[PDB]
């Protein structure tokens, strides 16, 4: 299952200490994200591939000096390949001068730049580039010392310009500013000095080897894919939590439905959902709910739940397939020419072309928009009492609703999030311009597309934060609902006894107490115009007709109504105040609820809780953003398969 | 390789005579396309494999419904109205169809409608729907007799409305119009009567079972995917023909380049291209071209060729992966509720949701726009003399270029095609509205997206037809080029002898004859301002300096004189002969022969009265109708 | 107001008999639409006005060209080939047409082609083109004889290729096919023969003059803009009908709201709605409805109604501004070079560039998607009982809702329509490719854009047809609702008397009869679990408490029981009578009368055999063919 694979990715991300870089061991997107996000993670360039790098650089320098005809080595660049030259080093310097052509408006973050440095280093290990081993050592040292050039955001059609800043750092260009850690910014020569390095003088092919790759597009794509995997699993998992709070019917996940429409992501998402819901105490409450006035309640849930495995299917498949493609790029010799020293030739192709990554970034962004739409639809149902099977509008606890609009602010924001996400999911690859003196008449735009997919995932994180916050609110509301109905049942049962009401009467009144949704009268339980009293009055008329001594019965019914308005509200208030100052304990989602409520220190939202929706959602968003959210996720999924 | 898989689809499409429909044998996109496109193809619904499970299921449903089992859309209302119950089993199903006959004629083609009928029939064979066997037999007979309802284009969010027209035909609704073949349209009851059927009276679940599927989206997606596979292979293949006519360097396809960046589609497209170009006689002309004035010509080709395997990789993978997804949908019980009669349950889910198809239709449309951009970039290079390595601008033969703008009209149209294609490739699935009393708060829009991808492929067909036409033109221009240079060399060599020029002078003049691109002076070979005489004059001045006289000057003046007597006539003669060879040893011979001989065309010029339209129409028609697969399969004979 | 301007356009469309083409009188979008759609409308080319300047100009060009003047595309090659000079004046023009007959049939409708012919003729009247007057006479004759070439859909980046087919017809190219009326297709030479014309022999500049224009993009844009104006006014107007049936509060249109946020389209749409709603019998019912249980009902309407003027503002302004721009293009010399014969120069520019039209087609398509979203929002509200203030879900009459899903099918199609419309409204102009040997490195794509906006308007027409059909259903439901509540009140009143209930009891019971929405219990009025009996039970218990006996209880039990004697029977009788009033005093009467009486429809239900398709088709056809303007103009009589 993809679920196992994604669990493996999260474990790899957490557990890795050293990234082995050797030209044979694959680097995964979890490795890239770990390097970028955990500075205790170190690169270990393992020589055992040094010999082949050396053979390659020796071949290049010798052949170039002998006058071999090799594009971008003894010839001009791009559309200028007709021009030949024996000025081997000057050719390489002229390239970097030409490409230091970005403008600061905004910049690629250090996370992306360090990731790109890793990916360039990795490419060099295959022994096809002709770069000196010493330059590779320097990259390893820069990576492990938290040094990176400041790189302008735009200019790549995929990654000459941004890679030129890494080259600029290595050759000690004074105009190139380098970061060391979070605040220090110094010119390149002093950055090199601070970490015990000296500037390189570029030899044959070395300028081109440094800039002629897909490292920035693929770096961003790697963290994008790591995040898309984690957030996909989170969304699939939270569909079960939605089913719990909305009073869904877990049958939507039945294996036979999916066996007969066997898209792999459809089968796998449902398999997870069936397992999450199998022993659910909330599904027990759901069954009890639909057995009361069965024929007045929907037979099936709305699509945002019942259709979730069908919806998720292409999203799972897209994200998993795109992960394979990005990792193939990470572990490639993206460079040109490709030096085949074993056969004494330089091969002229286009491995710098980032089209595999670019197209898949467009697809993943559409899939991400699909995930956001699922979240938006679920959230919408949860906010509307007509669709939420007993929950109050806006998940407002009240009881005074005139001064408690609940999660209405979050609801409005969810629409804004989904709307921007759908806009972002238009493709970038459809916008190919004929570029660079018409030499680059197809080009991938892969870094641009990866950047837009990253922006989409940022919005998805916000939507997940909100949805999880709303579902924790709904857990509290469902627990309080159960406690409140029992209080109402007990008060009605005991007052029927006290007032000496007949059994026909007692049975009718208890039915009303069980059947009427408590959140419809919580605001003023003894209001004669609200559903509890309306139900009770209807039943009182019916019992009088059924039993038709009349005057003594009426006497006792009037007394019942009097004592109800003296005690009911007080008992309902007490249980609520107690709750503010259980089913979730038996649920697979207990780790999420516990994390949000206890670990992040939050509570049921109301006019009495002084923290803002911002303050609460911020805590959840921060935990999604920094990866702490994977702890409850892995706890929740323990034992699955 | 995907190449063998696609060849397999093509052979299946052409070879199938009967489509077996039995609940276990898979239907591929080739089977769907063959049914749609070849009326000789018949459906064979196999009773022995599946009648028993179908009958068990319908009996179960009718018995449970009559006993008051609570089953959504069977004893309850539809969609947002599932909370209402009823024992009016038939009337409930009638009311559904009445409600859904809601399209407007401002239609879906018969190909798509018959494909959808096939797909609905297939869904029923899994024994989860509750429909009667007799209705399935009626669908088979309608399919085999070329009877299908006229269906409105729009209304589906994925396929209640369009499927209701098939239901409408089955129950003999007078407002539903049915085609019988190409020439007859009659009301539904008359159609049933003409093929010996009577209208069905809907039983429990049967109206819902007929409409609650993904049949139209998946029907369109199936022919879309068949076409996308064929056109993909054609585009990949034609990258090799482009290399041949543009004077490319075949090294771009070297397997080591792709071994070190091993996207499967990159490896596999390069593998095909290496094989197509191996020992090519055109690649031999290319080598010679780059050996002449070597240091003044590009070391590498432009991206439209050199970067082609890298570009193709995601496009190959998208199209092959979408094919798998669409075929899983074709072979699924797309219906709800799903009847597990063996365990006495009606299972409530959403197999009517066409999301797997819809999302993949969005992706394929992006991939098709990628294929179009590749074609546009190659065609652009081919039209511009600065980028075509000796070819004339617009592939104009002339010789009089003032009255021959060649393929400039096709070039303009290629920009228009690519532009519209890029626009079409925006996603449909990003436009989900919360629909049907907010019950359908996610919905796939799969049929809309499939229709847009279908529109995109129509345009790609146009682009391939033009590109292939242009490359046949370029084949003729390269062959004429080789013949012309030999004539110029012969005339120069024999006039050098005749005029008694030194061996030094003879050699210099022959180099110019070899080096100057003939298309730069074909218009007026002896014009002193054009590159032939310009090179000759330069060489004549140098030779006077190297030998320094009065008689040498006399002889060189006699050479120039005699050149203007002889050269143009001999060049005209060889061109005229050509209009009234390397391609014979090229793997692309079957394409050139198909376009020139079988479709009856010729090198384009002011002397050929057929318009670019007339020539491209023939090629486009052969792409549209499948004839193009013959030269394609011939071309690839022996590959792997 | 833009309202008066649109009424002006409609009147012109209907009343024009002859289009005057004279080089000074403007042609509007109503004129283009009328020529395209009304064949009795004839072109009148006026010689006295512009023949002299035409003849002066064609004489200047022929003389200058024959004398060797250097003029692009006249004595030089075309586009990227302008450096090539020639004295082959006629053959240069022939070579252009040959090169541009490059479209493929996979076609533009005759309406668009004939509109394009009108527009090319118009451009020629400015006397800047050099075309012969006789060619202009031939276009007038072809137009008036209903002869037009068959033109391929694609190939223009804006309109050389499609215009080449008009040129092909005029010069009698055999490969060009011509329509004569609805039924006849012949080769171009026979078409000319039948109208007494002979093939033209192109003189200097004339091939270019025929093709170097924006005629097709602008022809499509003209009918698009005419339709956008009519449909805009229809949507605005129908917002008032929506208010009436939804029980809106007309105060949203109050002039002060819009004076303080004075976007011209906001003020003018609100001004119309204020006037439409001012003496409304439905707004009277609305106010009565909100006076009953006032504090339990919304203070404000939802945005689809209350925010309509603010929403409409940019859409009105976009559509009106685009009309101006399109008309400027219709009335322009879109040609190149521009001959200034009076100053003896040929001016080299780019008036063939259709960028003004292209960009505005993108904007209008965005505005059309805005209008579609407004209709979708209103339709959605109307289908959902929680949002419709007493109307039944799906506007189902029932009474048995288990077999009446009302307009659910139409609701689903409205989501499908809006979804596709939002997708279409992505821009085309963002997809400029560098075209035609990189000569056309900016190009407008105006025809492609115009075509997409036309497709969006087709969808908007379907949405308006559905929305108007739904609102007529709602009118019937509101009128029936008022009649039904009166029946319930009378039954309750008389039974309360007959059972000898106290006056206080009678008054409480009557309040329930008035306050409970009748559509919540119409299905089974005496059902003890539905809201009528629930309210009566509560009231009966409260009476017992208030007066706290055995005779009171006996009489209350009799009241309840006798309710099932008469109530359902009288409610059935009044409904059945209705099936076989407020709208008579409403400004929307003409629409209701048009849909019900003129189109022959009725309140939708399980008893009415017509399908939703059959009903919506009639409304759609009337929108499409312009009949809908009759009730629109009647509705608006007396406005300002
Ligand atoms: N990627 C190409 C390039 C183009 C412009 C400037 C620098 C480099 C390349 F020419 F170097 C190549 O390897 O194809
Ligand atoms: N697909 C659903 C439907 C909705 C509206 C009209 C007809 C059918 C369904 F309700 F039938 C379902 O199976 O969920
Ligand atoms: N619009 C130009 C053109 C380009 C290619 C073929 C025909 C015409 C033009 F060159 F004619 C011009 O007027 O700029």
């Amino acid at each position: 299952s993809h679920v196992k694979d994604i669990l493996g990715l999260i474990n790899a991300f957490n557990e890795v200490k050293k990234i082995t870089v050797d030209g044979t061991t694959p680097i995964t997107v979890a490795h890239v994200a770990a390097l970028a996000r955990r500075h205790d993670v170190k690169v270990a360039l393992e020589a055992e591939c040094r010999a082949r790098v050396e053979t390659c650089s020796s071949w290049v320098q010798r052949k170039a000096e002998d006058g071999a005809d090799i594009a971008g080595v003894t010839t001009g660049f791009g559309a200028c390949s007709s021009r030949r030259t024996n000025r081997l080093s000057e050719l390489q310097e002229s390239l970097i001068r030409c490409l230091l052509a970005g403008v600061f408006t905004d910049e690629l973050p250090a996370t992306a730049t360090r990731s790109a440095m890793l990916l360039r280093l990795n490419s060099f290990t295959y022994g096809c580039s002709g770069i000196r081993w010493e330059v590779m050592e320097a990259l390893e040292k820069l990576l492990n010392s938290n040094v990176s050039p400041k790189v302008p955001l735009r200019g790549s059609v995929s990654d000459l310009i941004p890679l030129a800043y890494i080259a600029g750092l290595l050759i000690g260009k004074p105009s190139v500013i380098a970061r060391i850690g979070d605040d220090v910014e110094v010119p390149a020569p002093e950055a090199l000095s601070r970490v015990g390095l000296r500037p390189f003088k570029l030899q044959a092919k070395e300028g081109l080897a440094l800039v002629n790759g897909t490292s920035f597009a693929t770096a961003v794509a790697s963290t994008v894919m790591y995040d898309a995997n984690v957030l996909l699993l989170l969304v699939e998992t939270l569909c079960g939590m939605f089913c719990e709070v909305i009073f869904g019917r877990e049958e939507f996940a039945h294996p036979l439905i999916h066996k007969v429409k066997p898209h792999p992501g459809q089968i796998e998402s449902a398999e997870l959902l069936e397992w999450l819901l199998r022993s659910s105490p909330f599904q027990e409450l759901s069954r009890e709910y639909y057995s009361i006035d069965k024929l007045k309640k929907p037979k099936q849930d709305r699509y945002a739940l019942r259709s979730s495995p069908q919806w998720l299917a292409p999203l799972v498949q897209t994200i998993r397939d795109a992960t394979t493609t990005v990792e193939t790029e990470v572990n490639s010799a993206n460079d040109n020419p490709i030096i085949d020293h074993a056969n004494d030739r330089a091969l002229h192709g286009a491995n710098f072309q980032g089209s595999a990554v670019g197209f898949y970034m467009d697809y993943v962004r559409i899939a991400v928009a699909g995930l956001g739409k699922l979240l938006f639809a679920q959230f919408t149902e949860l906010m509307i009492e007509y669709y939420s099977n007993g929950l109050p509008g806006n998940l407002s606890l009240g009881p005074d609703l005139s001064v408690d609009y609940g999660l209405k602010g979050l609801d409005i924001a969810m629409a804004a999030y989904s709307s921007e996400l759908q806009y972002l999911a238009n493709p970038v690859t459809t916008h190919v311009h004929s570029a660079e003196q018409h030499n680059q008449d197809i080009n991938s735009l892969a870094l641009i597309s990866a950047r837009k997919t990253e922006e989409a995932l940022d919005i998805l994180k916000l939507m997940i934060a909100s949805h999880l916050t709303a579902m924790c609110q709904a857990v509290d509301l469902r627990q309080l609902e159960e406690a409140l109905v029992k209080v109402v049942e007990n008060v009605v049962s005991t007052l029927a006894d006290e007032c000496g009401l007949p059994n026909d009467t007692k049975a009718r009144l208890l039915y009303v107490a069980k059947a009427v949704p408590v959140y419809t009268y919580l605001e003023s339980p003894c209001d004669p115009t609200l559903p509890l009293l309306l139900g009770l009055k209807q039943s009182c008329f019916d019992t009088i007709l059924a039993l038709h001594e009349t005057d003594t019965l009426v006497d006792r019914l009037a007394e019942f109504e009097k004592r109800l308005s003296d005690r009911l509200e007080n008992e309902m208030t007490a249980v609520r105040v107690l709750y503010e100052k259980v089913r979730i304990q038996g649920s697979k989602f207990l780790p999420f609820y516990r994390f949000v409520r206890e670990e992040l220190d939050t509570g049921v939202m109301s006019a009495r809780r002084e923290q803002t929706p911002q303050e609460d959602v911020q805590k959840v968003f921060d935990a999604i953003a920094d990866g702490r959210i994977t702890v409850p996720l892995l706890h929740c999924l323990q034992g699955f398969l």
